[PDB]
């Protein structure tokens, strides 16, 4: 699609057989999700924006299907108030910011 | 401009005499610039993020010209450590997330 930004970006996901909505976010390097139980062994890692630093879990080659496009990435756990997709998965879908 | 997101999507922007760079951001509601010399008056705003809550100087109607195209806007000062062009201005100069 072409998503113009009157409105928050979001879109559907899917991943660990769960159903999400993200922010397409073009300014975070990571994704990172709400707490879910997701499998797995995750190693510790700690990340910033405004504000802080929170701990996250790292989760590193989980499958997300963004808006039906399938991705295979890194993915952050942690306290986050929105679900977020950041670059490191935006661009397997193919995303570009265009103006 | 096609932007792809390999790398930060950062862009020059020229606000009140000077020249910045700052990142094109789908997951900012708003535009926050690093703490600078900027005329007016303000109005303490408070934002969120990861990590919390930032106190900033809330700025109406100042122009920036991003990427060499105008637009006017509300721009906030504070203790970001990038400057982030948000929302409110992104659909000024016509962006588009893509994919
Ligand atoms: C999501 C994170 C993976 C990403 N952080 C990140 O990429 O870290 C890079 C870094 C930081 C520090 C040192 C070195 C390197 C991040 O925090 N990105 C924010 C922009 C940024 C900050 C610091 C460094 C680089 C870039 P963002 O993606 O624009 C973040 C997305 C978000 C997070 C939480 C909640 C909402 C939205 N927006 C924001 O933080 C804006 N907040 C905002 O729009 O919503 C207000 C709100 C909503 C809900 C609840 C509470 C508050 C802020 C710029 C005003």
């Amino acid at each position: 699609p072409q998503i113009t930004l009157w409105q928050r970006p979001l879109v559907t996901i899917k991943i660990g057989g769960q159903l999400k909505e993200a922010l397409l976010d073009t300014g975070a390097d990571d994704t990172v999700l709400e707490e879910m139980s997701l499998p797995g062994r995750w190693k510790p890692k700690m990340i910033g924006g405004i504000g802080g630093f929170i701990k996250v879990r790292q989760y590193d080659q989980i499958l997300i299907e963004i808006c039906g496009h399938k991705a295979i990435g890194t993915v952050l756990v942690g306290p986050t108030p929105v679900n977020i997709i950041g670059r490191n998965l935006l661009t397997q879908i193919g995303c570009t910011l265009n103006f």
